[PDB]
């Protein structure tokens, strides 16, 4: 954080697979509920949520180590994957995903880790 200090002074938390799993369940349940109500996703909610959830969990499991590490790239990956598979609503789903993640992930990490 401050360049003159010793590297040994800065311990950063590793990603936590149990947090990734628990937070992915909350994300999935939010996304299923939010997208289910809308004609745009009527026949594809499960598939679209499945794409978003897989990308989200993979990022939390390997890459998320608390505040300062939730990158935008998984949400770009969600829109790109939905666009590649010609699933309608890519921008809408990725925006729902990033809004929820912005609102919850760091806060939930602090609560889950007790920090």
């Amino acid at each position: 954080a401050a360049g003159s200090h010793m590297a040994a002074e800065y311990k950063f938390p590793d990603p936590i697979p149990e947090f990734a799993e628990a937070e992915t369940e909350k994300f999935r349940d939010h996304m299923l509920n939010k997208l289910s109500k809308r004609d745009l996703f009527e026949d594809s909610v499960d598939e679209i949520v499945g794409v978003c959830t897989e990308i989200f969990e993979t990022f939390l499991r390997s890459e998320y180590g608390g505040p300062g590490t939730l990158l935008v790239i998984p949400f770009i990956d969600m829109a790109d994957t939905l666009n590649e598979r010609e699933l309608p609503g890519g921008p809408q789903a990725a925006r729902a995903a990033i809004k929820w993640a912005q609102d919850h992930v760091d806060k939930d990490w602090k609560e889950w880790t007790g920090t």
